[PDB]
């Protein structure tokens, strides 16, 4: 019932390759829910060991879990209907009969992204046209996924084992230090369980994910970082501390080491370490990512 | 450093009287940082012993605490300076040199709610004047008070107990049911958290805020309860379940008990235990409302 759910959650500016850990942590624990609230997005990326990849930016990366029973996108997904029906169609196979698509009746239906955001809170009575339950009273293309509030509350204690995927990155967060320069919310895993309607006992562990080089999608960065639309930064020991601070994950995976030399990615494997330590976050890097692939996750023990 | 945030919710629409228990907690424990994420609102009420009032839209009512070290307003609030001015003078002998009133830097400054609010999702790199941050440039009032996300993140680490004050109610949730009939946020342990930018495993407990007849400030309701701009509500069950479900307080205050007979009263102190039962809560009624002062706060267990 309570302590089930993975959050994978981006610590740095949301291109540490998130979908990665998520497919193959999917794989490795088979949760039955999947589950994410995600805004419109340049897509996550998952490839299997066979080399089948999946470019998500509405459905969770999760959905290659061998236990799929539940695919959720949020109250606070934001979403194009054709995006999410091209995704459906595309993992048809993985979603058959057994796998029941739950999309939040409160999940804002992209027109034809932030004048979609703002319509929802406007709360306009009028409006029929922004919210899920209201776009499937005439769409019938989400009127089969849109389920109630009553139905979301259901669907999250009948989930045996949940992946929360949060969206884009703990620095891209609308409270982080660069606003405006951020996202239009907090990427915080607080804010990933409330956009998700994942009641906080549900919380397991949070799976913080992380970059060597940090890469920026011009925003500003980090006093100890510097530039090495896509800007790509050396690590900031900073904002591993600010994202360990507010994310807390109990668990790093540190994608992207495949780019640096063995002192290169293992001084950053330290780094996140003494920024975890320094801001009473017992994580510890335990994944590391040496390729776009399940088969290029190792897991840290085994490695160093 | 952890699991030392005691956050006070509201089970209902809002008007549970959370200032209360608030204020009643607050010289209870003696918490040295009091926080909140307050959007405009009709206000949040504490009457101490001594008969002193404290009518709060804007500063947590937990000011009253015996060691308040720090105030601090989340990222999520959405307040007037007036309002913050008048509310630190009137407060002015709790508000000495040795308290901090930390303003986050990416609190929403009301202009002279929903346009503020929307106007800092715009995230418009030219508009200096709907942050705490930008507003504290020209605006001397909250400069003084206007910290910055490390300031605040360390105000946090360095407080020994926290009293955090949810907002609104959970029935008023953007993402309940009753949408657009709602307010702008979840009102939820996992938003007020995301909003005040508290990281997860600070939260020691949930403090569940209930009214035997729940009132709404025209919204709708639920089906097991019926109406008795104020609506009074007779206590909803299902409403309890779902706000259980969600919220997991880990103790409940039901407040208005006065204005039920015994049996009245204490059928919704079992209806609440059984709603939280129902939805894997252990909450229990630890505390019982019988009126708007400190003195009338009983411990359920003294009186049942
Ligand atoms: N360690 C890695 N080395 C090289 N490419 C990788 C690695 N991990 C992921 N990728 C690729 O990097 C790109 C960005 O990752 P993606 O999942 O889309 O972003 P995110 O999940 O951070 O939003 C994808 O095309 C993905 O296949
Ligand atoms: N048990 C009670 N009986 C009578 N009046 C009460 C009781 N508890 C609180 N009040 C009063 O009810 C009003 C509403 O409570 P308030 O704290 O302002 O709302 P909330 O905290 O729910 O936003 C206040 O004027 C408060 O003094
Ligand atoms: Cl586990
Ligand atoms: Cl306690």
């Amino acid at each position: 019932h309570m302590e089930n759910v993975d959050l994978v959650i981006d610590l740095q500016f949301g291109s540490t390759g998130k979908g990665l850990i998520a497919g193959y942590l999917a794989e490795k624990n088979g949760y039955d829910t999947v589950i994410n609230a995600n805004m419109p997005n340049a897509g996550h990326t998952y490839i299997n060991a066979e080399g089948r990849k999946w470019m998500h930016k509405v459905l969770p990366n999760g959905i290659v879990s061998p236990n799929l029973k539940r695919v959720m996108l949020g109250a606070g997904s934001v979403f194009s209907i054709n995006r999410l029906m091209e995704e459906i169609e595309m993992s048809k196979d993985l979603l058959h009969d057994k796998v029941a698509i739950l999309i939040h009746p409160m999940a804002t239906v992209l027109d034809e992204s932030m004048a979609a955001m703002v319509e929802k809170l406007q709360r306009d009575p009028t409006n029929n046209t922004i919210v899920a339950r209201d776009v499937a009273q005439y769409d019938g293309r989400i009127a089969q996924y849109v389920c109630t509030v009553e139905e979301w509350d259901m669907a999250l204690m009948a989930s045996e084992r949940i992946l929360a995927e949060g969206a884009q990155g703990f620095s891209l967060s609308l409270n982080q230090e660069f606003y405006p320069y951020c996202t239009s919310r907090d990427c915080t895993p607080a804010r990933f369980l409330a956009d998700m309607g994942i009641p906080l006992p549900m919380l397991n562990k949070v799976i913080g994910t992380a970059r060597c080089h940090p890469i920026r999608v011009s925003g500003g960065h980090y006093p100890d970082q510097e530039e090495l639309v896509r800007r790509v930064f050396s690590f900031s020991f900073i904002q591993m501390q600010k994202a360990m601070w507010t994310c807390q994950p109990d668990e790093v995976f540190l994608n992207f080491c495949n780019y640096l030399s063995p002192m290169g990615w293992q001084d950053i494997v330290h780094q996140i370490e003494v920024a975890a330590q320094s801001r009473y976050c017992d994580a510890e890097v335990k994944y590391l990512g040496f390729g776009p692939t399940f088969n290029d996750v190792e897991l840290r023990e085994d490695v160093m």
